[PDB]
């Protein structure tokens, strides 16, 4: 019962359906790729980018990790961002959270003495949490969970915008836009939490934290 | 223009159908997930695992990084592995490489002096190449590329097998299998490179590196 | 010339003396170590902990990195912390910053777009600065630098306190203290910035961030 | 007894002795540093660089970690190397192992199912180990341990030489030399395992592995 035959038969059928309808569906992407989109999202099994957006092969380059986290000192995620931006010249970066996310739950409730690598990994969710005690405390377990997801989404858009890669791209006039969205596993629909950000002006109007003070910090000293 | 209306409209259209076909498609995965698979794959825009295996929401938990790499020392990949194995209790790990992989070509032709984070990330790929330098010795460019891909899939499978998370599940008598697969962007077809590995003895029959030696080295001293 | 003879000659001279003073200086630490201290400090060439505390061989176990930084997600620092606490059974952790620290100045004046790995590594330093933006607001260059150093020492001490290794030793009733110190390259003098922390209650009295909140957040939901 | 008074009194006395003998000992390094040496070595409490070499403040910038490891995807160690080479323009890099090293022991004998971050961290020692089964198997526990230390030293010189930083420096004609040495805790003496390496020619003559094939790999393809 460790056998893959059923699973290989599903893939075979799918590939045949696809090319029967469009002969160059796969052929036209045999030898290179040029997607317009990068998507950064959760490793959760209910949130499948290509299928929920209906995008075909060669349309969306994807990073996927527990909690949809972005950090300058994570060479895994930073690699997806640098390769898309600097070598494929993508136009749009999608940063996506989901309701009912258990990486955000563990962030609310786990004691940091918890054994294992997952507890190390979701340290980033604790940091967003600890900054928003005023939006979180004394809500129902349910209302706190949905609000944790939204805040993290906002946290990770800022991280993408404040990243060295995306900062160098905007400095050399490359058009690049960043987007904060959220998915509902219960209904399969996407909602837009934050409108499009295409540079320092949009960022300055749409994000809670101050990206400009972040980038130019000694223009606030003496 | 970075307008999202077109993408959202495609998600609308997508959700309505899936539901009209089947009323409970989404609502039954409202409040939890219990997938049976973990997929570790490449970040490239042509290899979409839920799409290419035709899997419904909540069927396959996903890690996706430049080059489908697995190291004990990468907390991003290691948490995907710990969460599925230890808490979700999955049964099958899919380790997937792909033909035409730009990460594997970078591993053959870049000089380690190249700037930027992607050059750091693919060091694992240079190490597989060096240990196997002789196998890649007189091949045409295309032939070294296809070989690199396949050698990388075998290594990554040994890495999952040798990981502390996995050695631990085996010693506890957890049922958990590991499978080396490859994908062709040009055809949409999955091929199987290494048959199922369900414990230490399959790993002895199937892998070219010695998993027993790695696990029990110190016994071969006096 | 890269000849090593001069350096080796200085080690010869050094060893002979220490031994002539005291026959068993070296031979008694031939086959094990049991130090009582762990030092986490900066990599800068002026801050040499065994020298500046005048400690003999086997007295102080050392971590040294650009900016004396501590994150749950850095396996280099975290193993120094786990090995001493869990296996060597140490009693005191020294977390040491220094005046004139180029890492702390880089954290104030670099634009996150700057190339190279040192710019990634010091993100922890930008985050301490941002949370405390107001305290650093109208200071002269020298004054913001000295403040940055001191704020960084407090943060890093909270990081060691909040780590899973340390929370775990405390819950097991292990005696283990944590101490925030600073060093002046110009004088050779150590000053003490935060008094000893020996458990949860000292941490409540001594740190400006709330360690209890961080550990038990989820209790303040309904 | 968690009290630091005795320890602060030792530092005070030391600093006074030093400046009594030489008035500018500390003063001349109050406002910057310019060391000639970087040292990369073990966090072991018996191996204290500044004291074993008799170097004063401002002479040796130091990285220290469990096992004296160097990896392109360790931002901690890679930071020490990039800062010294590119901003301070050091001339000499010292890579140092020690006999009786317990990071190298754990590498010989631990089962990789072992819980904790230290076991993740010393994965690099397993990789050097697995490549040298022919130098290691059927030696006494003691003889295998000393040989593990020597090999690792060689492993980590190669890693320094093959690093992006040191590769870019040599390409722009910066003089920089790499040195493989070993210390004996039992006798306090240093020994030279590998003679000085100042570029690709020296590396090519003195190192077991092929640095040239490593850097220029497609000049061995067709
Ligand atoms: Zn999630
Ligand atoms: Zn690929
Ligand atoms: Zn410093
Ligand atoms: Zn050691």
């Amino acid at each position: 019962t460790a056998d893959l035959s059923p699973l290989l038969e599903a893939n075979r059928k799918w590939a045949d359906e696809c090319a029967a309808k469009d002969s160059t569906y796969f052929s036209k992407v045999a030898g290179s790729q040029a997607p317009e989109y990068l998507y950064i999202g959760c490793a959760d099994s209910r949130v499948s980018p290509a299928q929920l957006f209906n995008m075909a092969p060669g349309e969306v380059f994807v990073q996927r990790n527990v909690g949809n986290l972005v950090s300058n000192k994570d060479l895994n995620c930073m690699s997806c961002l640098e390769y898309t931006v600097d070598h494929l010249k993508i136009k749009h970066i999608l940063v996506c959270g989901h309701y009912n996310c258990g990486a955000c739950k563990a962030g609310l409730v786990w004691h940091p003495k918890t054994a294992g690598v997952t507890n190390l990994w979701i340290s980033d969710v604790r940091e967003v949490r600890d900054k928003n005690a005023a939006k979180l405390h004394g809500l129902s377990a349910d209302d706190a969970w949905d609000k944790m997801v939204e805040l993290n989404v906002e946290a990770q858009v800022f991280n993408v915008c404040a990243s060295p890669i995306v900062q160098a791209a905007w400095a050399r006039g490359q058009p690049l836009s960043v987007h904060g969205i959220v998915y509902t596993p219960g209904t399969g629909l996407v909602k837009e939490l934050i409108k499009p950000i295409t540079g320092m002006e949009d960022a300055g109007a749409l994000l809670r934290a101050d990206l400009k003070q972040h980038c130019f910090f000694s223009e606030s000293l003496a």
